[PDB]
C-alpha cells in the first residue's frame, strides 16, 4: 500500500532504513543526526523491520567506531546500516574498503556536507561521497526528498542481491532538511521485493564457528593483486540489478528511475550533466526555457558508482554540441573534477563524436544555485563557453565565475504560491509553518515544501521561513525570491534587514507591531519600506500580535496569531475552509489541559481574524524622506566583512574579501551590540559590596568592573553613578559596576547570586535601562582598566582584568563561557587554544562573529579549530613547536653568552635562560632584550632579536566538550596526557553532546535523558578523573564555579603552573539539561552539584608526592542528601519520573548509591599514605641504543616488516633450543 | 592472585637485552632507570593490597527495568531545551518557548509583581 | 659533494627529512618505519638540521593523532614532517583537509602501499595516495632510489616557497627497500637553496598570543564557497 | 588453551598484529576445526578497529 | 511454515562465545578509544590483550604499554614514562571483568581466568 | 618507435607541462595505473590524461 505524507529527506531515508534493517551502528554529526535519532525512537516505540523486529541499534564513540561495528555485524550475517556525513564520512573510509573488499550487503545513508579545509560547514556539498569513491562502495543519488524515500529502497534491495555495498547519498540540508508532500511505500511492499535466494546465501556465508572460514588475511605479491580482481563478475553485475529494482519499485510506486535520466528538448543542443537537489531547479528551469523554443536538456546522474559510459549515452541526445558537467565539490589541483572527469573519459572511449564538453563548480556548503544561475549555465554554452567555471560567487581574484543576472524571471510552476517568514528564535513561527504544511497537505491536494534558514546566534536569533503551495510538482530546490506573501513576526527587523526584497508587486506584507495608528507606523517603519509598499501596491497588514495574545490570555505569545494571518492572507485555501482546518487542527492538537487552553487559542483566531484589517497608507509614502546613516564608528573591517555577512548580505562578498587560508581577525563580536535581552539586570549601588562576584559569573561578560581614579571621572555623565573604593588597597578609587545592556543576554544569573539580601543587582525591561547605560558603558570603555591593583588570581582581582572572549553566540546563561572568560583574565595574552569541534567551537568561532580578543597590548589568546578527534594532539603540536622553536632560542641565546655582547645583554640572556619557562622571569628578561636587541639586524643577535614573539613562556591550552574528551577525542587525550608534556586541557562537562542535539556520551549520568538513552542512560558515568589518576605524573582537578570561585582559580593557577600534563574538569550547565527554574540558576545548580555529592570537587597533584605528601587532595564535603532535589529539578531526569515513575525511581536511587560509594573512594584515595612517586626527569644524555645491541639471541624476526637496512647478520633464531640445553647436548655429544 | 616482590626484579630486568643493553651503553641512567621500576611495582602492589582490603567496592543498586517506550529530552520541559540554530533543529522542532533571555522564573514573576499597574 | 654511497629509499628519503624539519609527529607502519626510525636515532644522536637544531619527534597513538599534531606544529610555525602508507595514510586524510586549507607547508614522505580490501597487504601501489589525492597536497613521485633523494628536496623546497602541503611518495618496498648507489647531498648544500625569506614569512603568520588570529571558524553558506576559492593563486 | 576450551563455539576480531599475522598470513591458516567441523570464525579488520569489529558480531 | 524458519537457523542455537583478540599496540594505544566505548558498553564479549610490552611485529617500537627503562625504537635511550596502568583505569567502571595472566607463574589461575572472564 | 612520459607532480595536474613530454607523432598512448577503483570509468592516472585531450580539442 502507498501512503502520503509530509517529510523531509533525513525521515523519508529513515523510514525506508529502518524497514530494511536488523542492527546500526551510530554516530551524531549534522545534518544526518535525525536519522540515527528517529531509528532509536521507532525502536523505542516498537516499529518493526521486514522481519517482525525491533531494530538493535547502538551507538559507538565516533564514526570509526561506527563504521567497524557495521563491518563485524555484516560478516556475522546482519543486514546492517548506518547514518553519517562529511567529517564522519571520512572517519569511515578505512572500513569501507574492508566491507566492499568482503562483498557485504552494507548501506551508509549519507546527507553529503562540506569537509573542513580552510574552514569548516555543517552544509551540503559533495565533498564527503567523492572523498569515498574509491573504497569500491556503489553509489546512489537522490536529487529531491521523493528520491530519497526511492533510491534508499533501490540500495538496500540491491545491494542484498548484489553483494556490493552501497552509499546512498543526497544533499545535506537542501534535500535532508527539505519538507515535501510525498509518497511512501508501507513494509510489507518493501519486504516483498526482496530476493530470498540471496539473503538466505548471505546468511549461510556469514561468520560462524558451525561452519568456520578465514576472512581478512594478509597477503604476499604471488597472489594480492589476483584476490583484488576476484570481486570483478560482482560489480559487472551491479548496475543491471539497480535497474532491476528501480524497475521493480517503479511497478509499486509509478515513479521509473534509469542509471542517468534526460529530461528536455529531444534535439538539444546544449545540456547540463549534474547531480543531487540541483537537478530539480535545472528541470524547473529548462521547462521555463523549453517552452519559449530554447534547445536545451540535463541529464541526471543516478548511479554515480559504478558508472557506466552505455547507460550515459543513452540518455545523450546525439543533437547535443556542448555539453556542461557541474561538481558540486572541488579537488585543488585537479585537472577537472570527478563527474566532469568521467564524463570525459565517456567521450574518449566511445572515440566517436566529440562536443565541446565545460566543466562547472555549483553550490559548495550550500551556496545557492538559483534558477538565474542555471540560466548563466546555458548561456554560457551558446556564448563565450568558459571552462572551468565557478557559479553563484563573484571569483574577482581568479576570474573563473559566470555572471549572474538575477533579473530572471520566476520559473515557477503556475499557481504557485511562495511564502517568507522573518521569525525570532524560540518564537514558534518554525513550528506553526510546519503544522500549515501538515494542515495543507492533508486536507488539499496541493504539494507544499519547506525550507527554514536558521541563525548562527543560538539565542534570539533570526530564523527566515521559505514555504512553497502548488497544484503542481514543487521543484524548486532554492530560496523564495519573489514570494506573494511575507511576514515580520518581529518588529525590530522592520529597520535593520531588507524583509521587503523581492516581493511580487500587489503582493501581501504581514507585519506583527503595536503601531496600529498611522502616526506610529509613520514614526517606525522606514522611509524605504514605505517607498516600497506604495510603489508596489503591496496589501499591507498590521497586526499587534502581543497585545491580542495577552487579552486571550495567551500570555502574549504571537505565534497562533500570525498562524491565523498566514491562513486568511496567504491565499493558499479560501477563507472558509482555511479557517475550517486550523480550528479543527487546534482542537486535534493541543487538546490536552481542558478546554481552557483550546478555547483561548479558538479565541485568537477569531480576534485575529477580525484585527486583520488591510492597513490604508497615505499615496505620500511613494516618496518618503530618506533618513540619514547614523552608525556608529566600528573597525574597517567590520564595516566591510562583518556588517555586510550579518546583514544577510554575504553572498554578496567577492572571493578578494577573505584571506587564503581562512583567518579571521579577533574581537569582531565587539561592534554586534545585538541588544536582544527582554530583561537586563539594574545595578543598585546603595546595597553592592564591591565583591565583583556578578562580572565573575556572567556567560556573556556584559558586566563590566570599574575602578577609576577621581581624574578620570572628570566628564562623566551625571547618573555614572560611583561609590568609594572598599579595600584598603583600594583607598581613594571610585567602584561602579557597568552594565551592558546591549550585549548582556538577560539570562539573570548575576543578579541570582548577587550577596546582599537587597540585591544590588534587579532584572529589569531592556527599553528600561539602554537609553542611560548605553552612553555609560562607552563611557566606562574609555576608562583604563586597573589590572594592578589586585592579585590577578583573586576573585575581586581577577575581575580587574581584561576578559578576552566576551559577547560570543552562546546561549543566555551557558554553563560553559563562564569558565573560559575567567582563563582568558588568568594567561589569555599568553595562550594557545587547540578547540575541539562543538559548542566551544561554534560559539568560539562561527563566522563572523569572533568573540575571543586582545588585550590594550594586542596580546590575545591563538585559537584554533582543527576537527573534532583531534584537539588533545593539535594542541601537542603546538607545545612541540614551542619546545623545537624555543630550545632553538635557547641555543643562539647561549651561543651569544660565547661572544663580546655587552654585558647588559649577556645579563638579559642569562637571565631568560635561566627563566625561560617562568612567565615571570621569562617576560622580564625578554622584555629587556626586546629594549636591548631593537634595530639589530646581523649575526647572532639578530637571530635573537627577531624571535621576541618566543621570549615569554606561552600557555597551551586544549579545550573541549565532555563528548570529544570521554569519547571521540579520549584515545588522543590519554596520549597527551600520558607524554608528560607541558599542556593544559579545560574539559566542560555538559554530560551530553550539546551542539549536535543532546546526544548521550560516556559523561552522560545513570538515568539521564538524551538521544540514544530516552529510557533514561543504562550504564553510569565514566570516571575520566580516576582513569588519568592512575599515571601519577598528570595534575587532575575537577572545578564548578558555582561552588567555589576561589577553589576554581586555585585549580587554573596549579593546573597551569605544574611542569607537565594538566586535566580540569568542569561542572558546565546546559539548556539539554532542562534547568526547571532557567539558565539562571545555572551557579545555583553547579554550587548544588557539589554539595550533594553528585559533582565532588578535587586536586591530584604529583608535585606534593615528589615532596613526601599525598597528591590527593579532596576539596568538597560527603553527600548533604540533596541528591534528589538536585535531579527533580531538571528535566533530563525528572520527564522519567513523569513518564516511567517505577525505573526512574530506581535509576535516582542507583545515581544516590554511586555518588556515595565514590565519594567514599576518593576520601580513602585522601587518607591513603600510598601514593606514586613524581620525577620530571633525570637522563637524557646523549646518544641512542638499538634493543638488538648484543643479544644473544635473533631480536628481530626474518620477515619484510623487520627488516632494516642494518639489519641480515646471522643470530640463534631459538630453534636449537635454550643456551643450557645448546650447552648440555654438546657436552653429550662428545666423540 | 600473587605475592609481594621477592626482590628479583633486578635480575629479571637484566636477563633481558630490552633492558641490559641500556646498562652496557649508559650505565648511569639505566642503573637509576631500574631502582624507578623496582620503585613502582613496589607502590603499584602495595595500592592493589589496599584495593583487596578495601571494605569499600563498587557496588550497583537493583537496576531501572523494563521501558516499554522512551522520552525526549525536552518533553515538558520549563523553559527551551534546545538552541535555535540549524544544528538542533529536528522535525518536530519549532515551538514557542522560553529562551531565558528574560531572567529566571522568581526574577520573572517578581517582575511581573513590581510591574503589575 | 658529489661522493656515491649505496643506501636505499627510505634512508635516501629520510636524510632529507631530517635536514629540512624541526618538527616531527610520527607512528610506524610498514614499510615506512624505517625513515621514523632513523629520524628518531639521529635525533638522539644529536644530529643537526639546517638550523643546527636536532630534531623534536614524538611519538604518537595513530597515525590520525600523528597528522593532528603536524597541523598543530605548522599552525605553529615550526616546518613539519611526518612519514606513513596504506592505512596510517588513511587516517591522516581529515587533518590533510585542513593542512592544506590552511596553507601549511608540510611534507608527508609516503612509501606508497596496498589498501586492505578482500585482504591486507604491506606492498607496494599506489592504492594509498591515490586515496588522498582530493585532500589539496601536492603530489610528487619518485620512481627510483636517487629520485627519492632529489625530489625528497624538492618536496620541502617546495612547500616552504609555495605554502601548499606536499606529499612525496615512492613505491613501497620496490624503492623504499631497494639498495641502490646513489649521490645524496650534504646539509648545507640543501640550506643554501632555502627561501629564508619566505620561510621568515611562515614564522610571522604562524599562531602567536603576542600577534593572534583565528582560524578553523565555521561559515554559513553566504561565504563558505568564496572561503574555498580564495586559495586558488596559491596552487 | 583458549581454543581448547572455547573453539568449536567462537568468534573472534582480532586486531592487526603479530597475532594477525601468524594468525592469517596467507596461504598458511593455523587455526582448524575440531573433528565435527566446527572452529574458531576468524576475522581481521583493521588495526584500529579489533573491539568494535568484535562488538558489531555480538550485535 | 514457522518450522522451515526455525531449522534453517541451527547456526543460532548454541550460545557463542565473542572475542576480540590483540596486542598492547592496539589495547593500550591506537585501539584504545575503541576498547574503552566497548567495555562501558556493558555487553557479552571478550577481550583477550596478548602484551608483548612493545609493536612487535612492525619491528619493536615502543607502545604505552612499554615500561620505564626499557629500549625500544622511539625508546632509545630507555623510555623515560612508566607503563599505562590499562588494568586499573577499566577497573574504575566497575562492571567489566578484569584479569591479569602469565601462565609461566600459573597454568591454574590462567584457565580460572578463561572460565571466569569468559 | 616507442617511447615514456614519466610522471613527476601528478598534483597540481598540469596538461601543458604533460603536452610538452608528448610526441606530436604519437597515435596510440597507453596509461598505466598503479591502483583499482572498482567501479569506476577508470583509474586516476588515465582519467587526468583523458581531461587533458578533450580539453586541448585537438
Ligand atoms: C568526526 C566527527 N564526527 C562527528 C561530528 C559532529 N559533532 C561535532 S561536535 C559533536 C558533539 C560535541 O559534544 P561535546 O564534545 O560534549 O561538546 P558540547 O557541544 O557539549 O560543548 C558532534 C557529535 C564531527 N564534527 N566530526
Ligand atoms: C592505521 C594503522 N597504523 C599502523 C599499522 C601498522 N601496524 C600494524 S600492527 C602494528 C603494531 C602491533 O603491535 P601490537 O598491537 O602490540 O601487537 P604485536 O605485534 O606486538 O602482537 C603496527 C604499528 C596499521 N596496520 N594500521
Ligand atoms: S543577566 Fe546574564 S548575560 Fe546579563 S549581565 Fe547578568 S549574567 Fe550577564
Ligand atoms: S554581585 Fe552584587 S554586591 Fe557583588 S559587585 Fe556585583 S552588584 Fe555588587
Ligand atoms: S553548552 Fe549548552 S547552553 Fe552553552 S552554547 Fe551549547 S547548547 Fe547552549
Ligand atoms: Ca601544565
Ligand atoms: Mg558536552
Ligand atoms: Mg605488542
Amino acid at each position: 500500500g502507498k501512503k502520503m505524507m509530509t517529510t523531509d529527506g533525513n525521515t523519508a531515508t529513515a523510514h525506508v532504513a529502518y524497514a530494511m534493517s536488523e542492527v546500526a551502528a551510530i554516530y551524531p554529526i549534522t545534518p544526518s543526526s535525525t536519522m540515527g535519532e528517529e531509528a532509536d525512537d521507532w525502536a523505542a516505540q516498537g516499529r518493526k523491520n521486514i522481519f517482525g523486529q525491533t531494530l538493535t541499534i547502538r551507538e559507538m564513540q565516533s564514526e570509526a567506531g561506527a563504521a567497524g561495528a557495521v563491518h563485524g555485524a555484516l560478516a556475522a550475517g546482519a543486514l546492517t546500516t548506518t547514518f553519517t556525513a562529511s567529517q564522519g564520512l571520512l572517519l569511515m573510509i578505512p572500513n569501507m574498503y574492508k566491507i566492499s573488499g568482503e562483498l557485504l550487503p552494507g548501506v551508509f545513508h549519507v546527507t553529503a556536507r562540506a569537509i573542513a579545509a580552510h574552514a569548516l560547514s555543517i552544509f551540503g556539498d559533495h565533498q564527503d561521497i567523492y572523498a569515498a569513491r574509491q573504497t569500491g562502495f556503489a553509489m546512489l543519488a537522490s536529487s529531491s526528498v521523493q528520491e530519497a524515500h526511492d533510491m534508499a529502497l533501490v540500495a538496500h534491495l540491491a545491494a542484498i542481491e548484489s553483494n556490493v555495498p552501497f552509499m546512498h547519498f543526497f544533499d545535506g540540508f537542501r534535500t535532508s532538511h527539505e519538507i515535501q508532500k510525498i509518497e511512501v511505500l508501507d513494509y510489507a511492499d518493501m519486504a516483498s521485493l526482496v530476493n530470498q535466494k540471496a539473503l538466505a546465501e548471505f546468511r549461510a556465508k556469514s561468520m560462524n564457528p558451525e561452519h568456520p572460514h578465514v576472512r581478512g588475511t594478509a597477503q604476499n605479491p604471488d597472489i594480492y593483486f589476483q584476490g583484488r580482481e576476484a570481486a570483478n563478475p560482482y560489480y559487472l553485475k551491479v548496475p543491471g540489478i539497480v535497474a532491476e529494482y528501480m524497475q521493480k519499485v517503479a511497478s509499486l510506486t509509478g515513479r521509473s528511475y534509469k542509471l542517468f535520466d534526460y529530461v528536455g528538448a529531444p534535439d538539444a543542443e546544449r545540456v547540463i550533466v549534474s547531480m543531487g537537489s540541483s537537478c530539480e531547479t535545472i528541470e524547473e528551469v529548462i521547462n521555463h526555457l523549453a517552452a519559449k523554443g530554447e534547445k536545451i536538456g540535463l541529464i541526471k546522474v543516478r548511479l554515480y558508482r559504478p558508472f557506466v559510459s552505455e547507460a550515459f549515452f543513452a540518455a545523450l541526445p546525439a543533437s547535443a554540441k556542448v555539453i556542461t558537467v557541474l561538481d558540486r565539490t572541488k579537488e585543488p589541483g585537479a585537472p577537472g573534477d570527478p563527474l566532469y572527469l568521467d564524463v570525459c573519459s565517456a567521450f574518449v572511449e566511445r572515440g566517436e563524436a566529440m562536443p565541446k564538453i565545460l566543466a562547472g563548480r555549483y553550490g559548495l556548503g550550500s551556496k545557492e544555485f538559483s534558477p538565474a544561475m542555471v540560466k548563466s549555465v546555458y548561456d554560457n554554452m551558446s556564448g563565450a563557453k568558459k571552462n572551468h567555471f565557478t557559479v553563484g560567487i563573484e571569483d574577482d581574484v581568479t576570474g573563473t565565475s559566470l555572471p549572474v543576472d538575477n533579473a530572471f524571471a520566476d520559473t515557477t510552476p503556475k499557481g504557485t504560491i511562495q511564502c517568507q517568514f522573518w521569525g525570532l528564535g524560540a518564537d514558534g513561527t518554525v513550528g506553526a509553518n510546519k503544522q500549515a504544511i501538515k494542515i495543507i497537505g492533508d486536507n488539499t491536494d496541493l504539494f507544499a515544501q519547506g525550507y527554514f534558514s536558521y541563525d548562527s546566534k543560538k539565542s534570539g536569533g533570526i530564523t527566515i521561513s521559505h514555504l512553497r503551495f502548488g497544484e503542481k510538482p514543487i521543484q524548486s530546490t532554492y530560496l523564495v525570491n519573489r514570494a506573494d506573501y511575507v511576514a515580520c513576526h518581529n518588529p525590530a527587523y522592520v529597520g535593520i534587514y531588507d524583509i521587503l526584497e523581492g516581493i511580487k508587486d500587489g503582493g501581501t506584507f504581514v507585519l506583527n507591531s503595536p503601531w496600529s495608528s498611522l502616526e506610529d507606523m509613520d514614526k517606525h517603519l522606514p522611509s524605504g519600506i514605505k517607498r516600497t509598499i506604495a510603489n508596489k501596491k503591496l496589501k499591507f497588514y498590521n497586526i499587534d500580535a502581543v497585545k491580542i495574545a495577552t487579552d486571550v490570555g495567551l500570555g502574549g505569545r504571537i505565534n497562533m496569531i500570525m498562524q491565523t494571518a498566514f491562513f486568511k492572507l496567504a491565499g493558499v485555501l479560501p477563507f472558509e475552509k482555511a479557517v475550517d482546518l486550523l480550528k479543527k487542527s487546534i482542537h486535534k492538537a493541543y487538546g490536552k489541559k481542558g478546554e481552557k487552553i483550546v478555547k483561548m487559542n479558538t479565541d485568537a483566531v477569531d480576534q485575529a481574524v477580525t484585527s486583520l484589517q488591510e492597513f490604508k497608507y497615505p499615496d505620500s509614502w511613494k516618496d518618503a524622506p530618506a533618513e540619514t546613516k547614523a552608525e556608529p564608528m566600528t573597525n574597517e573591517f567590520f564595516k566591510n566583512v562583518v556588517k555586510p555577512i550579518l546583514t544577510q548580505q554575504g553572498d554578496k562578498l567577492p572571493v578578494s574579501a577573505f584571506e587564503a587560508d581562512g583567518r579571521f581577525p579577533l574581537g569582531t563580536s565587539q561592534f554586534e551590540k545585538r541588544g536582544v535581552a527582554i530583561n537586563v539586570p539594574q545595578w543598585v549601588p546603595e546595597n553592592c559590596i564591591q565583591c565583583n562576584q556578578c562580572a565573575f559569573v556572567c556567560p556573556h561578560s556584559a558586566i563590566l568592573p570599574v575602578l577609576a581614579k577621581e581624574e578620570e571621572l572628570v566628564g562623566a555623565p551625571a547618573n555614572f553613578t560611583a561609590l568609594e573604593a572598599k579595600g584598603k588597597e583600594l583607598k581613594g578609587y571610585k567602584f561602579r559596576i557597568q552594565i551592558n545592556t546591549l550585549d548582556c543576554m538577560g539570562c539573570g544569573n548575576c543578579a541570582d547570586i548577587c550577596p546582599p539580601k537587597e540585591k544590588a543587582l534587579v532584572m529589569q525591561p531592556l527599553d528600561t535601562q539602554r537609553d542611560a547605560q548605553v552612553p555609560n558603558l562607552e563611557y566606562a570603555a574609555r576608562i583604563p582598566v586597573k589590572s594592578e591593583v589586585l592579585p590577578r588570581d583573586s576573585l575581586k582581582g581577577s575581575q580587574f582584568q581584561e576578559p578576552l572572549m566576551e559577547f560570543s553566540g552562546a546561549c543566555s546563561g551557558c554553563g560553559e563561557t563562564p569558565y573560559v572568560r575567567v582563563i582568558t583574565q588568568l594567561f589569555g595574552e599568553r595562550m594557545f587554544i587547540a578547540n575541539a569541534t562543538g559548542c566551544s567551537s561554534i560559539w568560539g568561532a562561527s563566522a563572523p562573529s569572533m568573540p575571543y580578543k586582545t588585550n590594550r597590548l594586542g596580546q590575545g589568546p591563538a585559537w584554533g579549530n582543527s576537527l573534532f578527534e583531534d584537539a588533545a594532539e593539535y594542541g601537542f603540536g603546538m607545545n612541540m613547536s614551542m619546545f623545537a622553536r624555543r630550545t632553538h632560542l635557547a641555543d643562539l641565546a647561549a651561543k651569544a653568552l660565547e661572544s663580546d655582547a655587552s654585558g647588559d645583554v649577556k645579563e638579559a640572556l642569562q637571565g631568560w635562560l635561566a627563566g625561560k619557562n617562568d612567565p615571570i622571569k621569562s617576560k622580564e628578561y625578554g622584555d629587556k632584550l626586546k629594549k636591548l636587541l631593537a634595530g639589530q639586524k646581523d649575526g647572532l643577535l639578530g637571530q635573537i632579536a627577531a624571535m621576541s614573539d618566543l621570549y615569554t613562556k606561552k600557555s597551551v591550552w586544549i579545550f573541549g566538550g565532555d563528548g570529544w574528551a570521554y569519547d571521540i577525542g579520549y584515545g588522543g587525550l590519554d596520549h597527551v596526557l600520558a607524554s608528560g608534556e607541558d599542556v593544559n586541557v579545560f574539559v566542560m562537562d555538559t554530560e551530553v553532546y550539546s551542539n549536535t542535539g543532546g546526544q548521550s556520551s560516556k559523561a552522560t549520568p545513570t538515568g539521564a535523558v538524551a538521544k540514544f538513552a530516552a529510557a533514561g542512560k543504562r550504564t553510569g558515568k565514566k570516571d575520566l578523573a580516576r582513569m588519568v589518576m592512575t599515571y601519577g605524573y598528570v595534575y587532575v582537578a575537577t572545578v564548578s564555579m558555582g561552588y567555589s570561585k576561589q577553589q576554581f582559580l586555585k585549580v587554573l593557577k596549579e593546573a597551569e603552573s605544574f611542569p607537565g600534563p594538566s586535566l580540569v574538569i568542569a561542572y558546565a550547565t546546559c539548556i539539554n539539561q532542562g534547568l526547571r527554574k532557567g539558565m539562571g540558576k545555572s551557579q545555583d545548580v553547579m554550587n548544588t552539584a557539589v554539595k550533594s555529592g553528585y559533582w565532588p570537587l578535587f586536586r591530584y597533584d604529583p608535585r606534593l608526592a615528589a615532596q613526601g605528601k599525598n597528591p590527593f587532595q579532596l576539596d568538597s564535603k560527603a553527600p548533604d542528601g540533596s541528591v534528589e532535589e538536585f535531579l527533580m529539578a531538571q528535566n533530563r531526569f525528572a520527564v522519567l519520573d513523569r513518564s516511567f515513575p517505577e525505573d526512574a525511581k530506581r535509576l535516582r536511587a542507583q545515581v544516590a548509591h554511586e555518588l556515595d560509594v565514590r565519594f567514599k573512594e576518593l576520601e580513602h584515595m585522601a587518607a591513603t599514605n600510598i601514593f606514586e612517586s613524581f620525577a620530571p626527569a633525570g637522563g637524557k644524555a646523549d646518544g641512542s641504543v638499538d634493543f638488538g645491541e648484543g643479544a644473544e639471541f635473533c631480536t628481530r624476526d626474518d620477515t619484510p616488516m623487520m627488516a632494516r637496512p642494518d639489519s641480515g647478520e646471522a643470530c640463534d633464531q631459538n630453534r636449537a633450543g635454550t643456551s643450557e640445553q645448546q650447552g648440555d647436548l654438546s657436552k653429550r655429544t662428545k666423540k
